[PDB]
DNA sequence: CATTAGA
DNA sequence: TCTAATG
């Protein structure tokens, strides 16, 4: 936890480099099983061939880490964040839209900068046209001032459409966050579960409505049972306009609802820890369902839920406010 | 790990 | 169809 720090944060800089600038993959990989397990040893390297010991860790990784143990830096690494072409990538990667396959091609062609990416507006996708659009709003955080904005309008028009809906505004704005990065909308409807051959048009007429009354401002992926758009507020009287935020609303068969709303608000540590749980407790626990476990090894039998309680329920624990759902 | 664009 | 990018 710091006593393996630069070490393991040497080889994830390492690991990422290779992933996105090279195509390695494998390299990529090896970097981080090895910073995987690095990380988890209780005692300071002193050494290469003490790391070495490991697993995972071989002469490749041994021999960075005596550099690194011996003199603060690395050549590899100084060089690396020196590049230029591979400075490009993980800029140009900032971009919504614009993954390492694209950064690579972006730069062979010679988009290297911002403004290159403008002038070749063309050669760019729907996505990342509103992703260099929004650029600067895109990387700002969210205040939960405006976060209760945001939700205030959703849930009302929501609610406006047809009464049934059930909307929950999941992530960490939902366990308290001072601040959010976007919105995230989970939705579901009675007359859509686990069976019932969908209905499309109930995600269809929420967008629709949204953006009707000007809260979705773009749209970036619509799809049956997630929507993935661009919204902003209601740039009062004049003189304060609101950033473009990034909102995502997704569709759920009611039947798979606190599950799902259970775990995308987390923590991501709340989750497995709970998770976990679970699992003496004689059970399994998934996005969608939480299944008695049965001895034979593995089961199924997805167990009816109506509440987050009934899961704290299911797993005899203590309901945990999700403002406590921080670990 | 699942969904959507795209070509 | 496959392959990319987001979550
Ligand atoms: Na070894
Ligand atoms: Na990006």
């Amino acid at each position: 936890e710091t006593l393996n720090g630069g070490i393991t944060d040497m080889l994830t800089e390492l690991a990422n480099f290779e992933k996105n600038v090279s195509q390695a993959i494998h390299k990529y990989n090896a970097y981080r099983k090895a910073a995987s397990v690095i990380a988890k040893y209780p005692h300071k390297i002193k050494s290469g061939a003490e790391a070495k010991k490991l697993p995972g860790v071989g002469t490749k990784i041994a021999e960075k880490i005596d550099e690194f143990l011996a003199t603060g830096k690395l050549r590899k690494l100084e060089k690396i964040r020196q590049d230029d072409t591979s400075s490009s990538i993980n800029f140009l990667t900032r971009v919504s839209g614009i993954g390492p396959s694209a950064a690579r091609k972006f730069v062979d062609e010679g988009i290297k900068t911002l403004e290159d990416l403008r002038k070749n507006e063309d050669k760019l996708n729907h996505h990342q046209r509103i992703g260099l659009k929004y650029f600067g709003d895109f990387e700002k955080r969210i205040p939960r001032e405006e976060m209760l904005q945001m939700q205030d309008i959703v849930l009302n028009e929501v609610k406006k459409v047809d009464s049934e809906y059930i909307a929950t505004v999941c992530g960490s704005f939902r366990r308290g966050a001072e601040s959010s990065g976007d919105m995230d909308v989970l939705l579901t409807h009675p007359s859509f579960t686990s069976e019932s051959t969908k209905q499309p048009k109930l995600l269809h007429q929420v967008v629709e409505q949204l953006q009707k009354v000007h809260f979705i401002t773009d749209t970036l992926s619509k799809g049956e049972t997630k929507f993935m758009g661009v919204c902003q507020l209601p740039s009062k009287n004049d003189e304060k306009e609101y950033p473009h935020r990034r909102i995502d609303i997704r569709l759920i068969p009611k039947d798979q609802y606190y599950c799902g709303v259970l775990y995308f608000t987390g923590s991501d540590i709340f989750n497995k820890n709970m998770r976990a749980h679970a699992l003496e407790k004689g059970f399994t626990i998934n996005e969608y369902t939480i299944r008695p476990l049965g001895v034979t090894g593995v089961a199924g039998e997805p167990l009816p839920v109506d509440s987050e309680k009934d899961i704290f329920d299911y797993i005899q624990w203590k309901y945990r406010e999700p403002k406590d759902r921080s670990e």
